Protein backbone atom coordinates (compact mmCIF):
# COMPACT_ATOMS: atom_id res chain seq x y z
CA UNK A 1 0.00 0.00 0.00
CA UNK A 2 1.37 3.72 -0.76
CA UNK A 3 0.14 6.99 1.36
CA UNK A 4 -0.09 9.88 -1.25
CA UNK A 5 -1.21 13.74 -0.24
CA UNK A 6 -1.18 16.76 -2.11
CA UNK A 7 -1.90 20.27 -0.90
CA UNK A 8 -3.93 22.08 -3.34
CA UNK A 9 -2.76 25.45 -2.33
CA UNK A 10 0.75 24.76 -1.48
CA UNK A 11 2.58 26.55 -4.31
CA UNK A 12 0.12 30.38 -3.75
CA UNK A 13 1.29 29.76 0.00
CA UNK A 14 4.94 29.25 -0.68
CA UNK A 15 4.72 32.38 -3.23
CA UNK A 16 3.29 34.28 -0.33
CA UNK A 17 5.87 33.41 1.82
CA UNK A 18 8.30 33.84 -0.98
CA UNK A 19 6.65 37.47 -1.99
CA UNK A 20 7.27 38.68 2.21
CA UNK A 21 11.02 37.42 2.36
CA UNK A 22 11.24 39.65 -0.95
CA UNK A 23 9.54 43.05 0.37
CA UNK A 24 11.77 41.88 3.52
CA UNK A 25 14.61 42.08 1.93
CA UNK A 26 15.79 38.41 3.01
CA UNK A 27 17.11 35.65 1.14
CA UNK A 28 17.95 38.02 -1.91
CA UNK A 29 21.11 37.28 -3.66
CA UNK A 30 20.48 39.47 -6.77
CA UNK A 31 20.03 43.08 -7.25
CA UNK A 32 18.57 44.60 -10.44
CA UNK A 33 19.95 48.39 -10.94
CA UNK A 34 17.37 49.95 -13.32
CA UNK A 35 18.91 53.17 -15.30
CA UNK A 36 16.10 55.31 -16.93
CA UNK A 37 17.29 58.51 -18.85
CA UNK A 38 16.97 61.81 -16.56
CA UNK A 39 15.63 59.43 -13.31
CA UNK A 40 17.75 58.04 -10.38
CA UNK A 41 18.58 54.46 -10.71
CA UNK A 42 16.14 52.23 -8.55
CA UNK A 43 17.38 48.81 -7.13
CA UNK A 44 14.80 45.61 -6.29
CA UNK A 45 16.25 43.10 -4.70
CA UNK A 46 15.07 39.75 -5.51
CA UNK A 47 16.15 35.68 -5.60
CA UNK A 48 17.50 34.61 -8.56
CA UNK A 49 15.44 31.16 -8.32
CA UNK A 50 12.14 32.96 -8.59
CA UNK A 51 13.54 35.45 -11.33
CA UNK A 52 14.43 31.82 -12.99
CA UNK A 53 10.83 30.26 -12.90
CA UNK A 54 9.17 32.80 -14.43
CA UNK A 55 11.50 34.16 -17.22
CA UNK A 56 13.74 32.13 -19.41
CA UNK A 57 15.72 35.04 -19.73
CA UNK A 58 17.22 35.53 -15.97
CA UNK A 59 17.12 31.70 -15.90
CA UNK A 60 19.70 31.72 -18.99
CA UNK A 61 20.90 34.85 -17.37
CA UNK A 62 21.61 33.21 -13.25
CA UNK A 63 22.63 29.54 -14.63
CA UNK A 64 25.33 30.91 -17.48
CA UNK A 65 28.98 31.26 -16.20
CA UNK A 66 29.12 30.84 -12.77
CA UNK A 67 29.06 34.16 -10.59
CA UNK A 68 32.06 34.97 -7.78
CA UNK A 69 30.13 34.70 -4.70
CA UNK A 70 27.67 37.01 -3.11
CA UNK A 71 25.04 39.82 -3.42
CA UNK A 72 25.23 40.15 -8.16
CA UNK A 73 23.77 43.33 -9.48
CA UNK A 74 22.32 43.27 -12.52
CA UNK A 75 22.37 46.59 -14.62
CA UNK A 76 19.03 46.78 -17.34
CA UNK A 77 18.59 49.72 -19.52
CA UNK A 78 15.96 50.41 -21.41
CA UNK A 79 13.28 49.82 -19.08
CA UNK A 80 11.27 52.08 -16.57
CA UNK A 81 12.00 51.27 -13.17
CA UNK A 82 7.74 50.81 -12.64
CA UNK A 83 7.39 48.34 -15.61
CA UNK A 84 10.15 46.38 -14.02
CA UNK A 85 8.40 46.72 -10.52
CA UNK A 86 5.38 45.34 -12.05
CA UNK A 87 7.14 42.08 -13.76
CA UNK A 88 8.71 41.28 -10.72
CA UNK A 89 5.73 41.68 -8.98
CA UNK A 90 3.96 39.26 -11.67
CA UNK A 91 6.72 36.83 -10.52
CA UNK A 92 6.01 36.61 -7.13
CA UNK A 93 2.21 36.84 -6.97
CA UNK A 94 0.55 35.81 -10.30
CA UNK A 95 -1.26 39.31 -11.10
CA UNK A 96 -0.25 42.08 -12.66
CA UNK A 97 -2.56 45.86 -12.98
CA UNK A 98 -1.01 48.61 -15.57
CA UNK A 99 -2.83 51.71 -16.90
CA UNK A 100 -4.51 51.24 -20.24
CA UNK A 101 -1.68 54.09 -22.00
CA UNK A 102 0.84 52.07 -20.66
CA UNK A 103 -0.04 48.42 -21.34
CA UNK A 104 2.33 48.66 -24.87
CA UNK A 105 5.36 49.36 -22.90
CA UNK A 106 4.60 46.93 -20.04
CA UNK A 107 4.47 44.37 -23.02
CA UNK A 108 7.80 44.78 -24.42
CA UNK A 109 9.54 45.00 -21.44
CA UNK A 110 8.17 41.41 -20.56
CA UNK A 111 8.97 40.74 -24.42
CA UNK A 112 12.64 41.59 -22.97
CA UNK A 113 12.44 38.92 -20.12
CA UNK A 114 10.07 36.34 -22.53
CA UNK A 115 7.13 36.22 -19.83
CA UNK A 116 4.74 34.93 -22.72
CA UNK A 117 1.49 34.94 -20.55
CA UNK A 118 1.79 38.65 -19.59
CA UNK A 119 3.14 39.13 -24.05
CA UNK A 120 -0.43 37.62 -24.61
CA UNK A 121 -2.76 39.00 -22.17
CA UNK A 122 -1.22 42.52 -22.97
CA UNK A 123 -1.45 42.11 -27.11
CA UNK A 124 -5.25 40.69 -26.66
CA UNK A 125 -5.75 43.88 -24.25
CA UNK A 126 -4.69 46.13 -27.12
CA UNK A 127 -6.26 44.28 -29.79
CA UNK A 128 -10.12 45.17 -28.05
CA UNK A 129 -9.04 48.44 -28.07
CA UNK A 130 -8.80 48.90 -32.07
CA UNK B 1 -9.74 51.86 -18.11
CA UNK B 2 -7.45 49.72 -15.81
CA UNK B 3 -5.52 46.65 -17.28
CA UNK B 4 -5.66 43.60 -14.77
CA UNK B 5 -4.23 39.85 -15.42
CA UNK B 6 -3.59 37.17 -13.23
CA UNK B 7 -2.29 33.74 -14.58
CA UNK B 8 -3.85 30.90 -12.45
CA UNK B 9 -1.61 28.42 -13.03
CA UNK B 10 1.37 30.49 -12.71
CA UNK B 11 2.46 29.16 -9.28
CA UNK B 12 2.44 25.36 -10.69
CA UNK B 13 4.60 26.64 -13.19
CA UNK B 14 6.62 28.25 -11.65
CA UNK B 15 7.46 25.63 -8.91
CA UNK B 16 7.60 23.25 -11.72
CA UNK B 17 10.49 25.11 -13.50
CA UNK B 18 11.98 25.42 -9.48
CA UNK B 19 12.05 21.70 -9.18
CA UNK B 20 13.82 21.61 -12.58
CA UNK B 21 16.57 23.52 -11.51
CA UNK B 22 16.63 21.52 -7.92
CA UNK B 23 17.31 18.47 -10.01
CA UNK B 24 19.69 19.81 -12.45
CA UNK B 25 21.65 20.94 -9.86
CA UNK B 26 21.79 24.78 -10.46
CA UNK B 27 21.23 28.21 -8.43
CA UNK B 28 21.54 25.87 -5.02
CA UNK B 29 22.99 28.03 -2.35
CA UNK B 30 22.42 24.76 0.61
CA UNK B 31 23.64 21.45 0.66
CA UNK B 32 21.93 19.71 3.17
CA UNK B 33 24.27 16.81 4.84
CA UNK B 34 22.00 14.52 6.27
CA UNK B 35 23.56 11.80 9.00
CA UNK B 36 21.69 9.07 10.25
CA UNK B 37 23.53 5.77 12.21
CA UNK B 38 25.56 3.42 10.45
CA UNK B 39 25.41 5.30 7.14
CA UNK B 40 27.48 7.46 5.50
CA UNK B 41 26.01 11.43 5.25
CA UNK B 42 23.49 12.05 2.04
CA UNK B 43 23.70 15.41 0.59
CA UNK B 44 20.74 17.51 -0.95
CA UNK B 45 21.08 20.35 -3.06
CA UNK B 46 18.24 22.84 -2.45
CA UNK B 47 17.22 26.73 -2.62
CA UNK B 48 17.00 28.03 0.54
CA UNK B 49 13.70 30.72 -0.67
CA UNK B 50 12.20 27.47 -1.31
CA UNK B 51 12.65 25.63 1.71
CA UNK B 52 11.88 29.16 4.01
CA UNK B 53 8.41 29.14 1.91
CA UNK B 54 7.37 25.32 2.86
CA UNK B 55 8.69 25.00 6.58
CA UNK B 56 8.84 27.55 9.43
CA UNK B 57 12.19 25.75 10.63
CA UNK B 58 13.75 26.45 7.18
CA UNK B 59 12.93 30.08 7.21
CA UNK B 60 14.51 30.86 10.45
CA UNK B 61 17.40 28.39 9.51
CA UNK B 62 18.12 31.14 6.97
CA UNK B 63 16.97 34.17 8.10
CA UNK B 64 19.25 33.24 11.58
CA UNK B 65 23.00 34.68 11.47
CA UNK B 66 24.62 36.66 8.33
CA UNK B 67 23.72 36.73 4.62
CA UNK B 68 25.47 33.78 4.05
CA UNK B 69 28.18 34.05 0.75
CA UNK B 70 27.62 31.49 -1.78
CA UNK B 71 26.89 27.79 -0.95
CA UNK B 72 25.64 26.82 2.67
CA UNK B 73 26.50 23.12 4.16
CA UNK B 74 24.03 22.43 6.64
CA UNK B 75 24.88 19.39 8.88
CA UNK B 76 21.50 17.64 9.93
CA UNK B 77 20.60 14.63 12.54
CA UNK B 78 17.61 13.05 13.36
CA UNK B 79 15.81 12.12 9.91
CA UNK B 80 16.99 9.57 7.42
CA UNK B 81 17.64 11.13 3.54
CA UNK B 82 14.88 9.40 2.70
CA UNK B 83 12.50 10.89 4.76
CA UNK B 84 14.15 14.75 4.36
CA UNK B 85 14.38 13.71 0.33
CA UNK B 86 10.00 13.24 0.51
CA UNK B 87 9.82 16.90 2.59
CA UNK B 88 11.83 18.45 -0.34
CA UNK B 89 9.99 17.11 -2.97
CA UNK B 90 7.15 17.99 -1.05
CA UNK B 91 8.26 21.55 -0.50
CA UNK B 92 9.16 21.99 -4.82
CA UNK B 93 6.38 19.80 -5.84
CA UNK B 94 3.16 19.55 -3.24
CA UNK B 95 3.09 16.06 -3.30
CA UNK B 96 4.20 13.17 -1.06
CA UNK B 97 3.93 9.32 -1.96
CA UNK B 98 5.42 6.97 0.61
CA UNK B 99 5.05 3.26 1.66
CA UNK B 100 2.16 3.00 4.64
CA UNK B 101 5.12 1.36 6.84
CA UNK B 102 6.52 4.36 7.12
CA UNK B 103 4.67 7.30 7.36
CA UNK B 104 4.79 7.36 10.80
CA UNK B 105 8.45 8.66 9.73
CA UNK B 106 7.64 11.05 7.40
CA UNK B 107 5.19 12.13 9.64
CA UNK B 108 8.46 12.58 12.28
CA UNK B 109 10.17 14.19 9.97
CA UNK B 110 7.14 17.00 8.81
CA UNK B 111 6.78 17.41 12.39
CA UNK B 112 10.39 18.42 13.00
CA UNK B 113 10.15 21.35 9.83
CA UNK B 114 6.50 22.34 11.08
CA UNK B 115 5.06 21.11 7.56
CA UNK B 116 1.67 21.52 9.26
CA UNK B 117 0.18 20.15 5.93
CA UNK B 118 1.66 16.79 5.96
CA UNK B 119 1.71 16.19 9.35
CA UNK B 120 -2.25 16.35 9.21
CA UNK B 121 -2.30 13.88 6.38
CA UNK B 122 -0.57 11.39 8.28
CA UNK B 123 -2.48 11.50 11.33
CA UNK B 124 -5.08 11.04 9.34
CA UNK B 125 -3.58 8.60 7.32
CA UNK B 126 -2.80 6.61 10.40
CA UNK B 127 -6.13 7.36 12.39
CA UNK B 128 -8.10 5.44 9.41
CA UNK B 129 -5.74 1.94 10.20
CA1 LIG C 1 2.59 25.24 13.16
Amino acid sequence: RTFSYTLEDHTKQAFGVMNELRLSQQLCDVTLQVKYEDIPAAQFMAHKVVLASSSPVFKAMFTNGLREQGMEVVSIEGIHPKVMERLIEFAYTASISVGEKCVLHVMNGAVMYQIDSVVRACADFLVQQL
